[PDB]
Parts: C-alpha cells; structure tokens; sequence
C-alpha cells in the first residue's frame, strides 16, 4: 500500500527473437513461455478509484457485495446466484440493456511454487488449478471477440446483438483481501493499435477426443519506457470489491476498446496464495446502433 511499484512485466517477444504465438492456457508449458521483459511502473490507485472508468480508461474498481463465499467449486458457482448478482451490478454500472454472464475462471495457485512443483512435468500437462496470469494480454482481440460471441451465444442472438453496441468485460474479485500477486490494468489510451498482435489461445480440454478450445487474444508489444504504458492497480482489494476490465467494445470512436492487464508480484507479497474469480460477461446496449 505504497504509492507505486516498479516491477518487471512480461511483454510480447517477436518471433524473430525466438517467440511463439500460441498461448497454451492452463498448461505447464505456458509457465515456461518466453517473453520480452520490461520494467514498468504501476501506480497504486487505492483512494483514487473515482478517477477511472470503463469509457475513458477501460477499467473500473467498484464496491459490490455478494452473498457467495466459496468459489473453487465450478458447479456450485454456475448453479448459484453469483452470475445473476454480477449481471445486476454490471448492468447498473454500464447502463447496459442486457448482460450475458458466460462463465468464470478460478485462480488460487502460487506462481513460483507451481513452477517448482511442475519443473519435471511435460509441457502439455494441465495444472490442477490455475496460477496468476503473469503476462500482459487482452483476453479477446477484435477477431477473438466476434469468435466468442458466436461460440457463447446462439447463432441468431449473436447476429441480432451484433447490430447494436456490445462489449466484453471480465469482473475480477478476490476470494479475500489481496496480500500477494495483485492485478495490474493498463490505460487503453496509452497503448497504440500497432502494439497489439492477434495471438491464438488454446486449452487442450478432453484431448485427444476434442480439438483444443479456441480463443484469440491480444499480445502487447514491449514499451521503450517504464511509464510509456500507464499501469494501475488497487492495493488491498477485498471480496467486497470487483475490478471491471473491458476486453472489447464494438464502438470504435469515443470509448476505450481494450485493456492490457497482467498479474504481478510485489516484494511485499505475503500470505497464503491469492485466490480470485474472473467472470466473463457480454454487455449489450440495444439502444445504441
Ligand atoms: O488474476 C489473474 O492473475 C489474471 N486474471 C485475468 O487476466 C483476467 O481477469 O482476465
Ligand atoms: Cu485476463
């Protein structure tokens, strides 16, 4: 709960320098993926949250309370009220006409310990549980956003809702007060279009009976400067708080469209491993053409 942190971030390593362009989600090998590392400054915004919104910067920290407390049972979450409570809040915060909550991802493993525990495991093995997303990314590219819409909605509702303004937003809530590996978000205005690279993202569920689940992300080019990209986080985020992260917005002028984000360690990290859920939401404004 210092004013800032200077931490090494993981950015896109160009293929010319040895990089690859497949993000193997949930696998051991992704933890060994190579990156272009750069030191960036992340400003603590605890107390300054009112100066950040999804329209300008693409992200927002909100006070939102929920009755749900246990998050590691995927089935119990999907069949409980959590998705509906996220919907009501997001609809209220965004003024959306309709909110579709598609799913969530639970993270609870410590990054370093998992690297150690899995150092002899084959690349394509899938960890039991999920570690922090410790690299700069946007969960959906522009192409990936369209791909998700038609994968997560019926074909005709996806075609109807594509005719009005729609957006993808992750709602990130910790299981408890964050005392290690917080979540950094990057001002959408401070990253140019030509720094974004459509990067394919695969999860080999049910292999070999099924092709790995397909997704397309933004990878982000490294900055020349610690402050070229404008990074922010909020220290001590509690389970009563939600970090909204706009991955995509169909509206090209007048609103932020994509937020690079990444978990990061601080030297003041302590306590049992950070646990969180990020719930993926489609947001629609059927008023807006
Ligand atoms: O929590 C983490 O470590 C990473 N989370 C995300 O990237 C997200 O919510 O989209
Ligand atoms: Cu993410």
């Amino acid at each position: 709960e210092k004013p800032y942190y200077d931490v090494e971030f993981n950015y896109r390593l160009d293929p010319r320098d040895g990089g690859d362009e497949v993000i193997w989600g949930g696998t051991v090998g992704l933890m060994r993926r190579k990156y272009e590392t750069r030191t960036v400054r992340i400003n603590n915004e605890r107390g300054n949250e009112h100066n950040f919104n999804l329209d300008t910067h693409g992200f927002a920290w909100v006070k939102h309370k929920t009755s749900v407390t246990e998050f590691a049972d995927y089935l119990a979450i999907r069949q409980g009220p959590y998705y509906g409570e996220v919907a009501e809040m997001l609809k209220r915060v965004t003024g959306a006409t309709k909110v579709h909550v598609i799913g969530h991802l639970h993270r609870s493993l410590n990054y370093n310990d998992t690297t150690e525990e899995e150092k002899n495991a084959p690349d394509m093995t899938m960890t039991k549980g999920q570690t922090p997303g410790r690299f700069v990314h946007v969960d959906q590219s522009y192409q990936g956003a369209v791909r998700r819409l038609y994968l997560d909605l019926p074909q005709e509702e996806a075609r109807r809702l594509e005719k009005t303004r729609w957006a993808i937003i992750n709602v990130w809530r910790p299981v408890r007060k964050v005392t290690n590996e917080p979540l950094a978000v990057c001002d959408a205005r401070s990253v140019r279009e030509d720094e974004l690279f459509n990067t394919l993202h695969l999860v080999p569920m049910r292999w070999p009976d099924a092709a790995p689940q397909e997704n397309q992300m933004w990878a982000v080019a490294p900055p020349k400067t610690p402050t070229q990209h404008k990074w922010h986080y909020v220290s001590g985020m509690t389970e009563d708080e939600a970090l909204l992260i706009k991955m995509f917005d169909s509206k090209k002028d007048g609103t932020a469209r994509r937020v690079p984000h990444s978990s990061f360690p601080t030297p003041d990290d302590f306590g049992e491993p950070r646990a969180s859920t990020e719930t993926r939401c489609f947001v629609f404004w059927e008023d807006q053409e």
